[PDB]
């Protein structure tokens, strides 16, 4: 069989692992706790001094600048129907404390550590009572670093993947929670793993052992929609193709057009195939949209050896000197052999009573006289204990000082107009990213059974197909003027339950660019550096009424457009969701 | 209708030294995505590197 | 400051079971806890927390 | 896009100045690292009799 | 809410207009019909 290697594909960095498949965290952990690996004659105190961090979250700050706050790109696209109050059904992103800080946490993603296993509320269906079409976004998390390694293409989201390769409630002994509520197997799985023990044992927790799962292999539907080989019995007609040029029409041997389809098909499927393995069926729901899935750092790779850079490069290397100072002083004090008086310490042969400090001054028991030393005088005024006294102190911080914001520069700016964009900041612009791709490219979840009065109630559409006279009402009686009656018009209902692809929509997504907001931000007035706009007209007096009424997301803001029928009716420019209008004068 | 094309200038166009320059590619002619109306492009990363 | 939480937490939409751990701490002239709806002989004595 | 003089088709980046100047940092760092064990803190003498 | 205030409240009713609008935040009003 030609899937006899799976095997090689994802966790091959268990293959690399002679040299460089540890430095995941070698990218990070060196700030945190221990560092230093090569042994070499050094004493104790460490860690203390680490001093990594402040520009590393000190990017937070940095990350959101421009307010990359907009959505749903209002234009002329299509048929008049749900445009007019613009969103009718879902502000619920800026519902839920945790679905405006996604947004916040995801800006997170794009230096900071690696990136964990991943979890939605626990899945679907949990919250929400709701039409299903969707429920809000989904949720990140926090640290697990260094466990698991994705290789396929992995570098933006302009790639089609396996669909949901793995995805994990992780490393909680209740952590297996409601993902069994499905329907329980032993709510135990043990698989059974391994790390560079090394055979040292300051350490004990050795327990990852949970569950890690597949989806879906290689292909669903293709379209390839085949009319061909009718004669001869349909002898292999499955066929597939690229480009549609040249063929033309080959009609006059046959018939035209009218076919459907098969799309749900056996196709055989061993996923993982573990030796031990289990049947696991029944685990998808209708194909379509699972939103689960992140994006990643954008860097070219020398070799299959993955490619990242981070801050630390040069905070693990120049930083050293910092604590010279301190790698002197620490084992010279901790040596320190009591540095003693001398050449008149020949008596210095020990006694009690001195140490005590002996307020009593002279200890007047002496002696000059000495076993012949010849003529000269002798000087013990030598070295002995001297301390660090380095003399190149200076400018030692100076250049330390001119490497560390060497690396802390990023974005040098003053004011005014030059901006605070860095391509760190652009990654926020596509951090909206899976929820909404999803189901705005596929939709087809949804509850969404109705049409013409859910067409059991279709009998409202009877009016004038009978071949006598029943229409025109009498002339504009008081009668009825009530909303929502057949008079004439034939109505083509709404769309078919939405089979993924239709255009005139995607009205909906996010204009990246300058940072004006639903109302009036940068198209009314401006921020920078100005006064005093309003010129001088006679229209632009009720064309600068036109400018500021602005906010839709008010309490009484219905009274505006409400406000426009006076003797003011006379500009004519008002076209609100009012059904009839046409009132006093 | 995405300003994803907009961003995927990324390193590889940016970098004529640090490693290769960057690339472009519009779509592959009829790709059956949405057949309906006018302009249809997406884009795709430029090529690697590759020293 | 001994106190600590395992059982599921993050989502304050209450997708789990939580207020795992809830207890008032340094109560010895304070015994009016709980002695104004039931208390009798008090003889519980549990072990927990206690370093 | 460069002018250039001969034959094979290369343009260099616009910085090939690192090299110099950031060597002898190194140096620096270099000429005491190696000694660093060689004046390791170490002993006066010779009225000292301690042997 | 103020003080001695009717007026940060609604106090319009009529004002200066011609007739007939103004359905405000308050109850119905309206001193002559």
């Amino acid at each position: 069989e030609s899937i006899l290697s799976r095997f090689d594909a994802d966790w091959t960095a268990s293959d690399e692992a002679r040299r460089e498949a540890k430095n995941d965290l070698f990218f990070s952990r060196v700030s945190q706790w221990d560092d230093w690996l090569s042994q070499y004659t050094t004493l104790q105190y460490r860690g203390q001094f680490d001093v990594v961090r402040p520009v590393v979250r000190k990017l937070v700050s940095e990350m959101r600048q421009n307010p990359i706050d907009v959505l749903y790109r209002p234009k002329d696209g299509a048929r008049p129907d749900a445009a007019d109050v613009l969103m009718g059904m879902y502000r619920t992103d800026m519902r839920h404390n945790t679905a405006k800080i996604a947004v916040n946490i995801a800006v997170r993603e794009q230096i900071e550590a690696g990136v964990g296993a991943w979890r939605l509320v626990t899945d679907y269906e949990d919250q929400s009572p709701t039409s299903n079409n969707q429920v809000i976004r989904r949720e990140p998390i926090h640290s697990a670093c260094s466990h698991v390694i994705w290789d396929s293409n992995s570098k933006l989201m302009d790639k089609s993947d396996a669909r949901h390769c793995t995805v994990i409630h992780s490393m909680s002994q209740n952590g297996w929670e409601d993902f069994a509520e499905k329907y329980d197997l032993d709510a135990d799985d043990i698989p059974s793993f391994q790390n560079p023990n090394d055979w040292v044992f300051p350490w004990l927790t050795q327990d990852t052992i949970q569950i890690a799962e597949f989806y879906e292999v290689v292909e669903k539907k293709e379209t390839a929609f085949i009319y061909q080989d009718p004669v001869t019995g349909e002898p292999v007609s499955y066929f597939k193709r690229d480009i549609k040029d040249v063929i033309d029409d080959l009609a006059d041997s046959g018939f035209i057009k009218i076919a459907e389809r098969q799309i749900k098909r056996r196709r055989v499927y061993k996923s993982i195939i573990t030796c031990t393995a289990v049947l696991k069926d029944k685990q998808l729901i209708a194909g379509e949209h699972i939103p689960i899935v992140p994006v990643f750092g954008e860097w070219g790779f020398v070799e299959d050896k993955e490619v990242y850079e981070g801050v630390v490069r040069l905070t693990k290397d120049g930083q050293r000197l910092r604590n010279m100072i301190m790698s002197f002083n620490a084992d010279i004090v901790a040596r320190t052999p009591k540095k003693k008086p001398f050449f008149w310490p020949e008596q210095i042969a020990g006694f009690e009573h001195m140490y005590d400090g002996n307020d009593d001054y002279p200890y007047y028991l002496l002696n000059r006289t000495d076993e012949n030393s010849g003529d000269l005088p002798t000087q013990p005024l030598a070295y002995y204990e001297n301390p660090e006294v380095p003399q190149a102190n200076a400018y030692m911080l100076e250049a330390a000082t001119s490497a560390v914001k060497e690396v802390a520069t990023l974005g040098v700016d003053t004011e005014a107009v030059n901006g605070g964009q860095v391509a760190f900041d652009t990654v926020n612009q596509l951090n909206m990213r899976a929820d909404l791709e999803t189901y705005v490219f596929q939709d087809n979840l949804a509850t969404a059974m109705r049409r013409d009065g859910e067409i059991y109630q279709s009998i409202v559409n009877d009016i004038y197909d009978v071949p006598r006279n029943v229409t025109i009402t009498l002339e504009d009686g008081s009668e009825k003027d009530v909303q929502l009656m057949a008079e004439v018009v034939d109505l083509a209902t709404g769309e078919k339950q939405v089979l993924n692809d239709i255009r005139g929509r995607y009205e909906c997504y996010t204009d990246v660019g300058p940072s004006f907001q639903s109302m009036k931000q940068q198209n009314r007035a401006e921020i920078l550096e100005l006064l005093g706009k309003t010129p001088q007209g006679t229209p632009e007096y009720q064309l600068l009424l036109l400018q500021y009424f602005t906010l839709l997301d008010g309490k009484g803001v219905e009274m505006m457009r409400d406000y426009a029928n006076k003797q003011l009716i006379q500009m004519g420019v008002k076209k609100p969701e009012t059904p009839e209008e046409q009132q006093w004068l």
